[PDB]
């Protein structure tokens, strides 16, 4: 399997499925290195994020835990169809890349924190992370190139 893809036992069916120790993305489908990326992200701050505070919220006060159920809802809707991650990343990241539907352009290594990087980096064109935290906060990650 690609970089970080390990097989694992579902608890609720007993069905094989797969997930990934770099990104945290898990899918049932078994899945099938550049120098550079193109990540968008939909960022979640909480109270020990590194700067409390974005453009969204002066003081963010909700906890790690609760940042991360926001996270998890907004994976389900996009992984639903629901809404799309551009529409949800413009809204809701407390991130200022918001403004532009997340995005945060290319970049190689070296340059992100490292949980953000290694993720990045471990996608597939196309694919998105689950749950990854860094100092600034929990983001989803969308690997665009
Ligand atoms: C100022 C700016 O323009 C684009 C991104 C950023 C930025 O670093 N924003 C940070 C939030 C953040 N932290 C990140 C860590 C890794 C990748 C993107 C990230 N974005 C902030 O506002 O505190």
């Amino acid at each position: 399997l690609p970089p970080g893809w390990e097989k694992a036992m579902s608890r609720s069916s007993g069905r094989v499925y797969y997930f990934n120790h770099i990104t945290n993305a898990s899918q049932w489908e078994r899945p099938s290195e550049p120098a550079r990326v193109r990540c968008s992200h939909l960022l979640v701050k909480h109270s020990q994020s590194r700067r409390p505070s974005s453009w969204r919220q002066e003081k963010i006060t909700r906890t790690k835990e609760e940042a991360l159920e926001l996270i998890n809802g907004y994976i389900q809707k996009i992984k639903s169809g629901e809404e799309d991650f551009e529409s949800l990343a413009s809204q809701f990241s407390d991130c200022s890349s918001a403004k532009a539907r997340g995005d945060l352009g290319a970049f190689s290594r070296g340059q992100m924190q490292k949980p953000f990087e290694d993720a990045s980096f471990a996608l597939r064109t196309g694919e998105m992370s689950g749950p990854v935290f860094t100092d600034s906060g929990i983001h989803i990650i969308l690997r665009t190139e």
